[PDB]
């Protein structure tokens, strides 16, 4: 594959932990073209102030009611209930989910790559296992995907710790992160530390991604 | 009364375009903030901002316009041709329509749409975009309604009826950052929190079908 044209930062909330079999009850996608990330001023300072974000993107958010109940631990932190999601008439992950998906993504320029924060083992794996329970084939079979993890550990050894998504922030920019434990919040973050270092981050993202049909679910 | 009996999701909208009505604008940003009744159920002086809902469905979208942004859009927005493109963002086209109608899909009926101006504004603009895609419109089944003749009717009970001017008389507070489509949409949720029962029942007595609207330009 070539240079990834966009990235598409992306955050799911769900019902639990890998053990419990868990269901997505919020998520969120962010996709911003290479070219704003490469223009986003470096970081300069220790710390340096904390990037701002593109003025160009796109963005969705979805709740999404799951087909059981949040653990208490799930829904302490993400503030969301099965109850709810379903009072207010949230609907499951269906078919028109995986549509509005595709759509969402087709406006994007090709190549895309899913980046996630601890997506190998939980985000990639927990969404290929939700599309995986529908008909339709996945929209996502063109899509490439990274962790990351993977990919601040590399920069930040190139400039032991947690890899968490708040403690990087924190340790970059000397400030406390917003709306943790929410889809956009979480992404909104994630795109905070991709742009600490633009040029090297995207370097890294195209020789890493790799094609989310590769993904293997998290339970079958 | 309820002519289309009670609105179970509202859906606040705002478009940033390439200009004036005159100018035959495109729309270059577009979200869309879906909130269920249920959520707008949420004394001082002046009040604080109210808090929005935490289940909420959000989409915010750019836009490339077939022509350049005057230069008083463009300032304001924060938008241009140049740059929407530098960044590839694509033509209003089918899929968008697609898009929106899978987002609507996903809200409880019936739907109506809240804009600030936007019986003069949002909604013919809109009629516009779709109409000249293959794809039939998406909204032909959802309601609409303007959120300057609800303020004007709830501030009634007890003169600049702007988007940022209501705001601040509100809430002696800026909002958070105006003329970007999320931005305007936020702020717009704020205001209609400001009094939500009233705010609802009004919605209900005027929503009238998007599928009447009629086009800004043909
Ligand atoms: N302690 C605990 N108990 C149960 N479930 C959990 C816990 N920590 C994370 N998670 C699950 C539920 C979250 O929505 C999801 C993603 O966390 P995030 O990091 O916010 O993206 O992981
Ligand atoms: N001064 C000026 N020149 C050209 N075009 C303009 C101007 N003011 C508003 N607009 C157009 C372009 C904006 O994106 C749209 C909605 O503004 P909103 O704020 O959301 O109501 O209206
Ligand atoms: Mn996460
Ligand atoms: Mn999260
Ligand atoms: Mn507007
Ligand atoms: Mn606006």
């Amino acid at each position: 594959h070539g240079h990834m044209q966009t990235l598409i930062f992306l955050d799911l909330e769900a019902t639990g932990l890998p053990s419990s079999r868990p269901e997505v009850t919020e998520l969120c996608l962010l996709a911003v073209h290479r070219r704003a990330l490469e223009n986003t001023s470096i970081s300069q300072g220790h710390p340096p102030p904390v990037p701002r974000p593109p003025r160009v993107v796109d963005k969705l958010s979805l709740c999404i009611a799951p087909g059981k109940a949040c653990s208490p631990g799930a829904s302490e932190i993400t503030g969301l209930s099965k109850a709810e999601l379903e009072v207010q008439g949230r609907q499951r992950f269906d078919d028109n989910l995986a549509i509005l998906l595709r759509a969402f993504l087709q406006r994007q320029p090709q190549p895309c790559c899913l980046v996630a924060h601890n997506g190998d083992r939980y985000d990639f794996p927990l969404l290929q296992t939700e599309l995986a329970r529908l008909s339709t084939p996945s929209p996502l079979d063109g899509t490439f995907c990274v962790d990351s993890i993977a990919a601040l550990k590399a920069l930040e050894q190139a400039s032991r710790k947690s890899y968490s998504l708040g403690s990087i922030y924190t340790r970059l920019y000397w400030q406390a992160p917003t709306d943790s434990h929410t889809a956009e919040g979480d992404v909104l973050t994630l795109l905070s530390i991709c742009q600490w270092k633009p040029q090297a981050l995207l370097q890294w993202v195209d020789e890493h991604a790799r094609p989310f049909s590769t993904v293997k679910p998290m339970y079958g």
